[PDB]
Parts: C-alpha cells; structure tokens; sequence
C-alpha cells in the first residue's frame, strides 16, 4: 500500500517491477563491501544496510548486466548514498575544510582511482575501488566521459554545500538545472552501456529519441525522490528539493507544491511513453543488416528497456527503503544510519 499522496497508478499498472537474477548475492557482497571498506560502522551495517535497499534499487534497473558489472554498479551506488550522508553531515557541523579536502580528493581520485585504492580517508578509498572496477569494462573514451560527468556532479555538490550554508534555496529553474547534476542523471545514463556491453557512438546516444527518453527517465527518478524524501529533507534542514523551491519562490502551500510535484512526476511518465516509441523505432532502424548494426540495435533496445525499468525500481525503492522512514526515528533530524 503506497500512500495516495505518493501513489502513481500508471506506474503500478504499466511498469511492472523486474529483478536481476543475481540480486541475492549482490545484496550480500555489497553489505560485505560496505563492511570491509569501513564505509559504515559494524553495528549499523548489520542493523540498517539490508533494509536500505540500495542493491534492490540497482538490481531492478540494470537488467541484463553482467554480474560483475552489476556488482561494481551497486557498490558505487551504495557509495553514492553514504557520500550524500557525509556531505549532509559536513554541512550540519560546518566542516567546510573537511568537505573541501574530500571534494578535491574526489576530483583527483576520479582520474587516478588506482592511486587511491588505499587512501587514509575510507570514503575516498571505497570510491576509488568502485570507480576502478567501473573503468575496466569499456574503452577509455567511456571512462573519460564518466569522469567528465562525475567532475560536474562533485561541483554541483559543492554548490549545495554553499547553498545550505548561506541559506540560499535555489529558484525553480535554477533547481531543475542543478538537480540533473546532484542526482547524477548522466552517470546513471552512462552506466547503461557496460550493463549492455557496448559503448555507444556519439551519434547513437545523442539521437533526440535516445536523449529525451534517457532524460525523462532521470527526471522522474529525481523528482519522485523529491516528492518522497520531502518529509525527511525538511526535517534534516535540507533545502534542495523541487517542493522547497516552489514553496519559497512561488509562495505555494506545502500541499500545493506536493501536487505540483506529483503532477510534474506524472507528466514525466506519459512523456516517456511517447518518446519511448521513437527510441524503439530508432533501435529497429539501427539493424540495417550488418553485424555492428545488429549489436547496436540490441544495445539501444536494452538500454531503453532499462530506462523504462528505472521508473518502477525507483518507485518501489522509495516505499521499501528505511532511508525515507523519517516517522520511525527517535531524532527526525538525524537518520540513524548516518555518522
Ligand atoms: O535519498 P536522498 O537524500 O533523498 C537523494 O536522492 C540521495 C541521492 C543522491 C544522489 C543520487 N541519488 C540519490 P538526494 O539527491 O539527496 O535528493
Ligand atoms: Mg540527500
Ligand atoms: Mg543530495
Ligand atoms: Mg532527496
């Protein structure tokens, strides 16, 4: 039972969940990875890790991925989450020096992950080992594009640190541009390609049907999270949320922004359904008769399928994960799973 303020019938009706066959071992390896990289303490991994559903989220998205591709994707996704918790914990304690060093370590490790596998900062070491495994699957042009995209993601996070510190809530349009980057839309879009085993040429992945579907996929995920994390994020003094920009810059009620947020999420789905047909026609055009044509068609059709998979994974993730159950915490401002 999804609460009705969050219930999306088109999702439940026409985007049935899928699950990767590797998920059971995926869940365990990542929990152990979290334990051995010391990205969380012992008792909170044992208590909270499984119930945070970070492996479920990715096992429901990257269908068809090689087990070791999925495993690296899921460690980095579990890493992405704790980096968000460390980023929010630096803000809450004005650790602007620590954030800045880490932010420069992260910028550096992203280009030379091997050189950081054993860095003193555990969070930098974990990231270096997931990114290093991420870099082994495809040519260094993919690896470079991944770095270019993550370099901008870090910078977006630095813009957030200075937004929450100086009290600035972004404007709605400033937020929609920033939210593509803090959510890391293009990271997740990049990782569609090791999951289907193929770097796409610029001409394929930048076709307007591919690009618009890839975009609407992430806009839904980012904006459904805003709808669903809004209570947690208000209680944690967070200001980066479409709901929050609409309240402070368009003088909307709490209940009015939530409907405008819900309404914008809903149109993401119906717009995706349209361009999905364009993107799938494009996949079939790519099968011109040649070998590389057949492969490029299959890779586009798998990635587009996983663009569709993202909706249901994200949707059910936000009702199953303990990360958003602010109502079950003794302290509504400090999630019990962060340090
Ligand atoms: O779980 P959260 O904190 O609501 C979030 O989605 C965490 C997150 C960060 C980056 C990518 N995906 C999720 P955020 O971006 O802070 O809104
Ligand atoms: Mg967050
Ligand atoms: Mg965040
Ligand atoms: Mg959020």
């Amino acid at each position: 039972a999804v609460p009705p303020s969050l219930r999306l019938p088109v999702i439940e009706a026409a985007f049935p969940r899928q699950l990767h066959p590797y998920w059971p071992k995926l869940q365990e390896t990542t929990r152990t990875w979290l334990l051995e990289k010391r990205l969380m303490p012992a008792d909170k991994v044992e208590e909270y890790a499984d119930g945070l559903c970070y492996t479920d989220l990715m096992a429901g998205y990257y269908l068809g991925a090689p087990d070791e591709v999925l495993q690296a994707i899921a460690d980095y996704s579990a890493w992405f989450f704790v980096w968000d918790d460390r980023h929010d914990r630096d803000i809450v304690h004005g650790r602007a020096g620590a954030w800045r060093r880490l932010r420069g370590l992260l910028h550096t490790a992203l280009d030379s992950p091997g050189d950081h596998l054993h860095h003193e900062d555990t969070l930098v070491a974990g990231f270096a080992d997931s990114v290093r495994r991420l870099y082994a699957f495809l040519p260094a042009t993919w690896n470079a594009r991944f770095a270019r995209h993550f370099h901008t993601v870090i910078e977006a996070y630095d813009r957030e640190f200075h937004n929450r510190t100086r009290g600035i809530v972004p404007g709605v349009e400033e937020y929609l541009e920033l939210r593509r980057l803090t959510f890391a839309h293009w990271i997740w879009t990049d990782l569609l390609e090791p999951s289907s085993g193929c770097e796409l040429p610029d001409a394929v992945r930048k076709h307007p049907a591919y690009r618009r579907a890839a975009l609407l996929s992430q806009e839904f995920a980012a904006w459904y999270n805003d709808l669903c994390s809004l209570p947690k994020e208000i209680a944690g003094d967070e200001v980066h949320n479409l709901g929050i920009s609409l309240i402070t810059h368009h003088s909307l009620t709490l209940e009015e922004a939530i409907g405008e947020v819900r309404r914008r999420v809903e149109e993401c789905i119906t717009e995706f359904l349209a361009v999905e047909r364009d993107a799938l026609r494009f996949a079939d055009e790519l099968a011109d008769g040649t070998v590389r044509g057949k492969e490029l068609s299959g890779a586009v059709r798998a990635n587009v399928g996983n663009m569709r998979n993202w909706f249901s994974s994200v949707y059910w993730f936000h009702h199953e994960s303990g990360r958003y159950m602010v109502d079950s915490w003794d302290d509504r401002s400090t999630p019990p799973y962060v340090n």
